[PDB]
C-alpha cells in the first residue's frame, strides 16, 4: 500500500484453499461404503507418531541446553518440542478406539522410516514456509541490533580510541588500560548513569577527543575498597535500552520473556562479530552479566582487568 | 563461552539421535523376512504425496505475491514452494518402481487427510524448530533496524520538531510543510548527500536549535524547472546504510538479493509503527522508491508535498 514492489503480509488463502481440495477428493470417494473410514484414521494416526517420533530425537538436543535455553526447567523442554500435545494426544487416542474396531511389528515399520527420513535431511521446510515463520513474529529484533551496533558505532569508535587514550596518558599518575569494556545487562533495565548500579564505580570523566560525530567517551575508575586499584573505559549497550523499551511500549506485545530470549541472542551474535572484525581484534572486550546474592559487579570487571595484564 | 546462561548454538544432536533409533528400530525387524521392503517404500511415498499436496495449497497463497516477492517470475514460486524437488521427486518415482512389483480410490483416502491436516491446524511447527529456523540464519536483520529506529531516533526527533520548523518560518518568505519526509531507497546505494542523487533537489542548509543531542536536519528545496517550488526535510533511512554495508562486508555472505529482501521488509515494518505510534500521526511520511527510463525522484516528493494541502 506503499510502493507496488512491497509485499503484503500473508493472507489466509493457504487455509482458503486447503478445503477445496478437501472438497474435491471428498466428492471422489462418493464416486465408489464405509469401508476406508477405518483405514483413515490409521493413517491419520502415522502421520502423528511420525511427528511425535520426530519431536523426541530433537528433544535429544534439546537437554543439551536446558540450563541456559530452559532455566533448569525439565517441563519447558518436553513443551518446546513436540508442538501441541493437546491437538496431538487427542488424535493419538481416538486412532485406538477404532483399531480396535503383530501391532509392534506393523509400527516398526513407520519407526525406521521416519528415522532416514531425518538422516537423509528428507524433512525439508520450504522456504516459503522459512518465510513466512520470520515475518509472522514482529519482534525478531536481535541480528539487526547485533549488525547494526558494529556497522554503525563499532566500526567507527574503535579504530580511533586507541589514540585518545594515550593522549589521556601524555596529558598525565594513572595508566588507563587500552581496550573498550562493554557491559551487557542481561536483566536489561539499562540506568542512565553508573554511579547508582553500583558505588564501588563511581567515577565520571571525558574522553578527549583527536586534536564530525562526537561519541563523549566517560572513564570509570573502579574504587575497590575505597581505592582506584583499576582505571578504564565503561559504556553500556544501546541496543539493551530498545529491548528494554519495546517491553515497556505496551502496544506491542512484547513481554519480559521475549525480551530475555533476545538479549541472550544479542550477546552470542555480538561475540561472533567480533570475533573475525578487524578493528577488535583486541580492543572490544564484552562483559555480560546477571544479577539477581545480588553480587557486585566492579569485581568482575576487575577480574576482566587483571586478565588483561 | 562467555557466560553460563548464554546459549551455545544448536549442534548435530538431531541428526545424531537419529540414527541411535534407526539402529534400534532396524533390529526388531530382524526379530521377525522381504515382505516389508514393499510395504516401507508405499509408506513412504505417502509421506511424500503429503508434502507434495502441502506444496500446492501454499503455492496459492504464493500467486497472490507473484509480482512483489518473486519479481513476476512464476518459476521462483514453484521453487519457493516444496523445498527440493530433486530429493523428494527422486524416491516418488522410485515407489511406482516398488509400486508395481482402485488405485486413486488408495490415493484418495491420504488425500482428505492432509487437508484437514491443514484445516484444522495440525501441521504445528514445534517452537525448538521454530527457533532453529531463526537462529540459523544470520542475516534476519530487519524488525531490529525497524524497532530501534523508531525508539533510538524516530521517538526522539519527532516531538521536537515542529518547534524547529515554525522558528524557521518566524525567523523569515519561505513555507516549508510541518512534516518529516524520509526516503527509503530499495536499490539501497546510498550516497552522502543529495545533490548528485539528483540535481532537481541541490538545497543545503540547518534546521536550527530549540532556544544534549544534536541531530542536523537538512532542507533541501525542490527546484522544479530550476524553481523552488516545494521546501522540505529529507531525511534518508540510516538502516539502509547498514543493509548495504553488510553486503559490501564479505567476510558475511550477505548477497544483492538477501539485501532486497530484508529492505522491502523493513519498509512495511516501518509502517506499520508510524501507524500506530503517538508522536508520528501527521509527522512522518515515508516516501520509498526503486529506481532503475531512470525517473526523478523529486517528482514523487512534490506529489507527496502536495497531496499533503
Ligand atoms: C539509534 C536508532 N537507530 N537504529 C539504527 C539501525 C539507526 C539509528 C539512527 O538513526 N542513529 C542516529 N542517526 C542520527 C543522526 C543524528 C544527527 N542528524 O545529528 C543524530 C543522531 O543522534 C545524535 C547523537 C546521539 N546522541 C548521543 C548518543 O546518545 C544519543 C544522543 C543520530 N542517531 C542516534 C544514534 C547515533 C549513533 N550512536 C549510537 N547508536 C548506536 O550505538 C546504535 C545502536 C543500534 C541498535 N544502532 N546504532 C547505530 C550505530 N550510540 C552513540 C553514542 C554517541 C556518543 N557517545 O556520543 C554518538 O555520537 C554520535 C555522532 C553518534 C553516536 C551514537
Amino acid at each position: 500500500s506503499l510502493h507496488p514492489s512491497i509485499p503484503c503480509p500473508r493472507g489466509h488463502g493457504a487455509q482458503k484453499a486447503a478445503l477445496v481440495l478437501l472438497s474435491a477428493c471428498l466428492v471422489t470417494l462418493w464416486g465408489l461404503p464405509e469401508h476406508t473410514l477405518r483405514y483413515l484414521v490409521l493413517h491419520l494416526a502415522s502421520l502423528q507418531l511420525g511427528l511425535l517420533l520426530n519431536g523426541v530425537c530433537s528433544l535429544a538436543e534439546e537437554l543439551r541446553h536446558i540450563h541456559s535455553r530452559y532455566r533448569g526447567s525439565y517441563w519447558r523442554t518436553v513443551r518446546a518440542c513436540l508442538g501441541c500435545p493437546l491437538r496431538r494426544g487427542a488424535l493419538l487416542l481416538l486412532s485406538i478406539y477404532f483399531y480396535y474396531s503383530p501391532f509392534t511389528w506393523m509400527l516398526a515399520l513407520l519407526g525406521l522410516s521416519q528415522a532416514l527420513n531425518i538422516l537423509l535431511g528428507l524433512k525439508g521446510l520450504a522456504p516459503a514456509e522459512i518465510s513466512a515463520v520470520c515475518e509472522k513474529g514482529n519482534f525478531n529484533v536481535a541480528h539487526g541490533l547485533a549488525w547494526s551496533y558494529y556497522i554503525g558505532y563499532l566500526r567507527l569508535i574503535l579504530p580511533e580510541l586507541q589514540a585518545r587514550i594515550r593522549t589521556y596518558n601524555q596529558h598525565y599518575r594513572g595508566a588507563v588500560s587500552q581496550r573498550l569494556y562493554i557491559l551487557l545487562p542481561l536483566d536489561c533495565g539499562v540506568p542512565d548513569n553508573l554511579s547508582m548500579a553500583d558505588p564501588n564505580i563511581r567515577f565520571l570523566d571525558k574522553l578527549p577527543q583527536q586534536t564530525d560525530r562526537v561519541y563523549s567517551n566517560s572513564i570509570y575508575e573502579l574504587l575497590e575498597n575505597g581505592q582506584r586499584a583499576g582505571t578504564c573505559v565503561l559504556e553500556y549497550a544501546t541496543p539493551l535500552q530498545t529491548l528494554f523499551a519495546m517491553s515497556q511500549y505496551s502496544q506491542a506485545g512484547f513481554s519480559r520473556e521475549d525480551r530475555l530470549e533476545q538479549a541472550k541472542l544479542f550477546c552470542r551474535t555480538l561475540e561472533d562479530i567480533l570475533a573475525d572484525a578487524p578493528e577488535s581484534q583486541n580492543n572490544c572486550r564484552l562483559i555480560a552479566y546477571q544479577e539477581p546474592s545480588s553480587f557486585s559487579l566492579s569485581q568482575e570487571v576487575l577480574r576482566h582487568l587483571r586478565q588483561e595484564e
